[PDB]
């Protein structure tokens, strides 16, 4: 007598892509092209069963289908090296994936901004702010930032005849902070 | 052996080409090698073609920067073979720059035009809207003898890719 043994094959290695250039607060998408059943995601929090528990529901790291979505309020919304495991729900076979580096960029703070002292009607004012490495600067006249006045670090605005305010946006590595502000008084 | 037109400005077409003379050509890009993409062997599947070359237009979902590799498929025997890895760079088009003027200027005076400093950029300021007449390549040039209202157009080219021209207006008191 002799016994035969069926051996189940593993699913293929998954190719993972992601929207890796993320400004903090937005949603992180992790996606395989493959068509595997049970999808297990491993992030910077590790592969501990204290996190990877329930296989479905609202567990962002365990889903049905080959893609997931980590919102900015989730405790797995973390920069670092991510890897996916495909689980065959019929045979129990499992397979790995390529490592993905994901960068969630901080939002810079609202910058301080400064004025000159009070200025005579029709005069000019230099506006100024903090130097920030990697930053692009924009100074706006409108509170809703639709009207731009300058992109200089510390621009001079001419012909100020009445009390006027300016709004400042500092964008670092693609992420824009909430605008700060200045006020030019008129003597 | 795969070659490609790897220095691409976004919007143009990406050519991936083998010298070899194999039959069924399978391309693997940054989207992976998943059968959810690599499906139909012909038709309009840009990653599966007949012949040893393909063309990925700028509207395709495989128009991606990254490491590409080709597989040659023998349509008679089923035998398959690999290829050298190709790094392909599709450069973004910079945005249209903001540009600024001085206040209104007296007839025959001069005006300094200015814009944003962009790393890796080459600057060109033009007098004509169609950009055929160039005035300066300075970051913030001064244009003399302005006697009437006149506009300028600005092109910022980064790593070889030119954005759509921005503009300024010099008013005359």
């Amino acid at each position: 007598t002799s016994v035969q043994v069926t051996v189940n094959a593993n699913p293929p290695i998954a190719t993972i892509t992601s929207n890796s250039p993320i400004c903090f607060g937005d949603t992180l998408t992790l996606s395989s092209s493959t068509n595997c059943g049970q999808s297990q995601w491993i992030g910077p929090n590790g592969n501990s069963t204290g996190t990877l528990g329930t296989p479905g529901g609202n567990n962002v790291l365990w889903t049905i289908g080959s893609t997931t979505n980590i919102p900015s309020t989730d405790s797995n919304y973390l920069s670092g090296d991510w890897y996916m495991i495909c689980i065959d729900t019929i045979t129990g076979c499992r397979s790995e994936s390529n490592t993905i580096t994901i960068d969630i960029n901080p939002i810079p703070s609202t910058p301080a901004a400064f004025n000159n002292g009070p200025i005579c009607i029709g005069g000019t004012a230099q506006l100024s702010t903090t130097t920030v490495s990697g930053a692009t600067y924009a100074w706006y006249a409108d509170a809703t930032l639709t009207t731009l006045v300058a992109t200089n670090q510390n621009p001079t605005i001419s012909n100020i005849t009445t009390d006027s305010t300016f709004y400042i946006v500092v964008t670092v590595n693609g992420c824009s902070s909430l605008a700060g502000s200045t006020t030019v008084s008129t003597y």
